[PDB]
């Protein structure tokens, strides 16, 4: 691994730390929120993210950032405010750019 993989990888174990019930664990799938695909362009997971890491995509920790804020934004977009998935993707945004400083 590269100084950048070793360090992805070190926010990305802090990020699913954050996100304890794995909710942004996987891919979100049609079957659990329909017609997800159809309204979310650009899907985003932490499992996504660790295989970006792995194939060594990544080529800057902005980058790294933005898949993460893209992750917070489409909970954002297709789950409303009341909801779990809503509070917690904001939640975890915040805390998740306070922690990568
Ligand atoms: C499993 N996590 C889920 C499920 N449904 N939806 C709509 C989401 O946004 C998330 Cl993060």
């Amino acid at each position: 691994s590269t100084p950048i993989q070793q360090l992805l990888e070190h926010f990305l174990r802090q990020l699913q730390r954050k996100d304890p019930h794995g909710f942004f664990a996987f891919p979100v799938t049609d079957a659990i929120a329909p017609g997800y695909s159809m309204i979310i362009k650009h899907p985003m997971d932490f499992g996504t993210m660790k295989d970006k890491i792995v194939a060594n995509e990544y080529k800057s920790v902005t980058e790294f950032k933005a898949d993460f804020k893209l992750m917070c934004d489409n909970a954002m977009t297709y789950n409303r405010p009341d909801t779990v998935y809503y509070k917690l993707a904001k939640k975890i945004l915040h805390a998740g750019f306070k922690m990568m400083s």
